[PDB]
């Protein structure tokens, strides 16, 4: 599965490109 989070500290694989757009909206900060 080619979905996978920059985040390094994150250190967790994604199998929907959507999961990390969303996922990722909240990594940090809030946005
Ligand atoms: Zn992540």
């Amino acid at each position: 599965r080619p979905f996978m989070c920059t985040w390094s500290y994150c250190g967790k694989r994604f199998t929907r490109s959507d999961e990390l757009q969303r996922h990722k909206r909240t990594h940090t900060g809030e946005k």
